[PDB]
């Protein structure tokens, strides 16, 4: 599978990404519907990011799962890289976020299993997703969650990040389950429990961990994400823990 510009029909512009747009295209032969990234061969080197795309695009083509967005193939011309992706239709949980305002405690707890899911797939496979955020959850046809971007994957706004990560320290799995803590507690409130004015302060409320419930944040919930999000790697839950949860289990529509 070697492909070129000319094998597809460019659609719609799905919008920005930061190194790159997405547009709406169509294998000519077959008439596969997908998505298309052009990434410009100039911007990626000037970063330093060019081996950061060798590596998702090569980590991604191992990786099979109905929540994860998959990645078919790459090729490039003279001027840039060009990623062929799943397409979803749904779009991205951050605009269904903006749409809706906040989530119910059932959509939230059926997309907590279904990352965790995802996320325990990726682990079993000595695989973590570094930095997981609303803007990388795309939704399916059935509008099932997909996670996009391995691109960071191992082994900017900061709200996302765990404190190991940002302290500059050491990082292990255990960095996808302060993102589940980061996520559900967005979900439910409708904005990131750390979320400042400054880069030099939420920087701070990361470090010491500061967030505080509104009143309409059930206490099951405040259980399930005061255990995410804890300083200390070790102490956070497993993936199976959180798909046991008996606020997950109770709200949660799809299995585990
Ligand atoms: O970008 C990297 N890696 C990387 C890149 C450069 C340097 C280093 C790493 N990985 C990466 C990151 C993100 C993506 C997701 C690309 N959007 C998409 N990919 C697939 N289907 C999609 O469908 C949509 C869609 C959009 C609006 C409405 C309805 C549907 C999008 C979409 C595109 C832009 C913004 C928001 C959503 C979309 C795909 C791959």
């Amino acid at each position: 599978r070697q492909w070129a510009l000319e094998d597809f029909e460019i659609g719609r512009p799905l919008g920005k990404g930061k190194f790159g747009n997405v547009y709406l295209a169509r294998e000519k032969q077959s008439k596969f519907i997908l998505a298309l990234k052009v990434l410009f061969k100039a911007q990626l080197e000037k970063a330093g990011v060019e081996h950061q795309l060798r590596r998702e695009v090569e980590i991604q083509s191992h990786l099979r799962h109905p929540n994860i967005l998959r990645l078919y193939g790459y090729f490039h011309d003279a001027t840039r890289v060009y990623l062929i992706l799943e397409y979803a239709p749904l779009g991205t949980v951050y605009r269904e976020l903006q749409k809706l305002s906040k989530f119910d405690e059932q959509r939230t707890a059926t997309y907590i299993t279904e990352l965790a899911n995802a996320l325990s797939y990726c682990h079993s496979k000595r695989v973590i997703h570094r930095d997981i955020k609303p803007e990388n959850l795309l939704l399916g046809s059935a509008g099932e969650l997909k996670i996009a971007d391995f691109g960071w994957s191992v082994h900017g706004t900061l709200d996302y990040l765990p404190p190991e990560m940002i302290e500059g320290r050491m990082h292990d799995e255990k960095v996808d389950l302060w993102s589940l803590g980061v996520l559900c507690y967005e979900f439910l409130v409708g904005k990131p429990p750390f979320e400042a004015n400054t880069y030099q302060e939420t920087y701070k409320r990361i470090s010491r961990v500061e967030f505080t419930f509104p009143d309409f944040v059930t206490e099951g919930a405040r259980d399930l994400i005061s255990r995410l999000l804890k300083h200390n790697p070790s102490q956070r839950p497993m993936l199976r823990e959180v798909l046991e949860h008996p606020w997950i289990t109770a709200n949660s529509s799809k299995p585990s």
